[PDB]
RNA sequence: AGAUGGUAAGGGCCCACGGUGGAUGCCUCGGCACCCGAGCCGAUGAAGGACGUGGCUACCUGCGAUAAGCCAGGGGGAGCCGG
């Protein structure tokens, strides 16, 4: 169910929207680099994270 | 004095039980033939590929830096994150 909450936001997202996404997109990038460094490091993260931000920044990117 | 017997280092035939081997029977995701259907794809970059893609991934598979996936409509009604 997470899809439709965040992509109902997405157009929400249209204050600015596809320069406020990109600025979106870019910070999501971000947290997810932190992630995999931090399940690169071993001890840390707990896979799905990874994946579901995957996928978000894939609905992101439109 | 005269006259007559027994042993198996190993071998041979047979019997019993094995080892090796994968014939035979049964089986079948596959294959063959005919018939019916259907019949073009590409610069809006095909056919076919290379390298990449999974939290951990050797290969296969799927996919393409949005990477075993993204969105929307329809189906479907308890399971699901491929092998
Ligand atoms: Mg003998
Ligand atoms: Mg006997
Ligand atoms: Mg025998
Ligand atoms: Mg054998
Ligand atoms: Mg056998
Ligand atoms: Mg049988
Ligand atoms: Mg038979
Ligand atoms: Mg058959
Ligand atoms: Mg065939
Ligand atoms: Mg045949
Ligand atoms: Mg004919
Ligand atoms: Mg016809
Ligand atoms: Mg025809
Ligand atoms: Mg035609
Ligand atoms: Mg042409
Ligand atoms: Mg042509
Ligand atoms: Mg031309
Ligand atoms: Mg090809
Ligand atoms: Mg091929
Ligand atoms: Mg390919
Ligand atoms: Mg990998
Ligand atoms: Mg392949
Ligand atoms: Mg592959
Ligand atoms: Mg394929
Ligand atoms: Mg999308
Ligand atoms: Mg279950
Ligand atoms: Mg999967
Ligand atoms: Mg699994
Ligand atoms: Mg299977």
């Amino acid at each position: 169910m997470k899809l439709s909450e965040v992509r109902k936001q997405l157009e929400e997202a249209r204050k600015l929207s596809p320069v406020e996404l990109e600025k979106l997109v870019r910070e999501k990038k971000r947290e997810l680099m932190e992630l995999r460094f931090q399940a690169s490091i071993g001890q840390l993260s707990q896979n799905h994270k990874i994946r579901d931000l995957k996928r978000q920044i894939a609905r992101l990117l439109t």
